DNA sequence: CTTATGACGT
DNA sequence: ACGTCATA
């Protein structure tokens, strides 16, 4: 009815970068350019473990979680580059420094969220309205959005460029005309923006990026997936009932784990659209009042989590995998890998601060035991006072000793399987 | 045979 | 404070 939100009432663009981490590689050495590639955590075991992939590598079936010597097997003439190695431990400096560069860039256009290393969240329904008003009912040029794809169209052409005309066209012309709605209208302009803001970045840091536009962040992040690589996305209000009719639930942000699955079990459907059938009441029974609540707005396209204003992490750590047999197994080796670990932390901790003008003030501990699926057998915290590595080190050695069931003092039982030190708290410094 | 992050429940 | 889930 006329008092019913549609949930319209933002622009908000999620901008994430392609293959991120091999781009970095690929920008650092030309060699890898326009290559099938791939990057690795380590070598020895089964020639490391790939968390990152080239589209061209991806098109012979490469994937994450892929060991190397799998990948090769799929694609002969694969290129690896490796993650620095500092410490006896994977380091993402590299990359955290690159992504820094991207936050940076995005932030001179609006106020961002940073999700992960390589995407964040913009709320761009301030320069959207300020755009609108520089454009005196000054139409929008197809021009404008080179690279943007309108989900859902053309309705109603053999190459994929064609057809991406055909619809950005029928869409123009339906604004134009008066067809659409003001909402439609804004969406338009904050992908004239996004197609801005994603030139800046390539031009400044030499990175390509997809993005996703839309009302909210669920369907920002979505639309982005769409049309990867190097293309935007948007995704209207309009475009929701079509696009979730087939939409498999797990595909939705914060779905693709235990709760989709118990979605989907329970309620016996399988797509994001079936979901409109229950009631409000009905989805808080089955999940909780907040799910309830997130689900029956979520499936009509409604989503109202606030673009935070945070372009910096929250929280600063590192950990290290010690599976099998190379589980940890001593009280000296136990300590050494702290010690490691805390050395990193401390540098990273040391550069945070200057420049970022704040201090952690806890250091979280967490350990997993040899025999326990849960990747986090226990967690535990101390005061972080100082950044020196051997404090920080024997402190968290302090809070978890006890765990030690071995009768022996220079023995370590059950064996560890992972350390993790993270950093948090923070305050102004 | 990984290394991180953020959010939420109790 | 601690454990669990979800992301990738
Ligand atoms: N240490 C570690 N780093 C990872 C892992 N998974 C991903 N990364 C790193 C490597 C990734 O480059 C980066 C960003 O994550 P995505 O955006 O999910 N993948 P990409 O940007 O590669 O491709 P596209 O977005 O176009 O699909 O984070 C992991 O399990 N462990
Ligand atoms: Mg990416
Ligand atoms: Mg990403
Ligand atoms: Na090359």
């Amino acid at each position: 009815g006329p008092h019913m939100a549609t949930g319209q009432d933002r622009v908000v663009a999620l901008v994430d970068m392609d293959c991120f981490f091999v781009q970095v590689e690929q920008r650092q050495n030309p060699h890898l350019r326009n290559k099938p590639c791939a990057v690795v955590q380590y070598k020895s075991w089964k020639g490391g473990g790939i968390i990152a992939v080239s589209y061209e590598a991806r098109a012979f079936g490469v994937t994450r979680s892929m060991w190397a010597d799998d990948a090769k097997k799929l694609c002969p003439d694969l290129l690896l580059a490796q993650v620095r190695e500092s410490r006896g431990k994977a380091n993402l400096t590299k990359y955290r420094e690159a992504s820094v560069e991207v936050m940076e860039i995005m932030s001179r256009f609006a106020v961002i969220e940073r999700a992960s290393i390589d995407e964040a969240y913009v709320d761009l329904t301030s320069a959207v309205q300020e755009r609108l008003q520089k454009l005196q009912g000054q139409p929008i040029s197809a021009d404008l959005l080179p690279s943007t794809y309108i989900e859902g169209l053309p309705q109603g052409t053999v190459q994929k460029e064609g057809m991406r005309k055909q619809g950005l066209f029928q869409w123009l012309d339906s604004l134009q005309i008066d067809n659409l709605t003001s909402p439609d209208l804004q969406l338009t302009v904050g992908a004239v923006i996004v197609e801005e803001m994603r030139a800046a970045i390539e031009r400044e840091t030499g990175f390509q990026c997809s993005a996703g536009i839309s009302h909210n962040k669920v369907l920002a992040k979505l639309a982005c997936g769409l049309n990867k690589p190097n293309r935007q996305t948007l995704v209207s209000h309009g475009s929701v009932p079509q696009l979730f009719s087939q939409m498999p639930i797990r595909k939705i942000r914060s779905l693709g784990g235990k709760l989709g699955a118990s979605v989907i079990e329970i309620l016996g459907i399988e797509y994001m659209g079936e979901l409109t059938q229950f009631t409000e009441s009905q989805l808080q029974s089955h999940f909780g009042e907040k799910n309830g609540s997130w689900l029956y707005a979520m499936c009509r396209g409604i989503e109202h989590d606030p673009v935070k204003p945070r372009q910096l992490p929250k929280t600063i750590g590192c950990s290290k995998n010690f599976p099998g047999k190379t589980a940890l197994a001593t009280r000296e080796q136990v300590q050494w890998w702290l010690l490691q670990l805390a050395q990193e932390l401390e540098e990273r901790l040391t550069k945070d601060r200057n420049d970022n003008d704040r201090v952690a003030t806890q250091l979280v501990v967490s350990i997993r035991v040899q025999g326990d699926k849960r990747l986090s057998s226990l967690r535990r915290c101390c005061a972080l006072t100082r950044y020196d590595a051997h404090k920080m080190s024997h402190d968290a050695f302090t809070v978890i000793k006890n765990c030690n069931t071995s009768g022996i003092q220079t023995e370590w039982s059950p064996p560890l399987t992972m350390l993790f030190l993270c950093a948090t708290k923070f305050s102004a410094s």
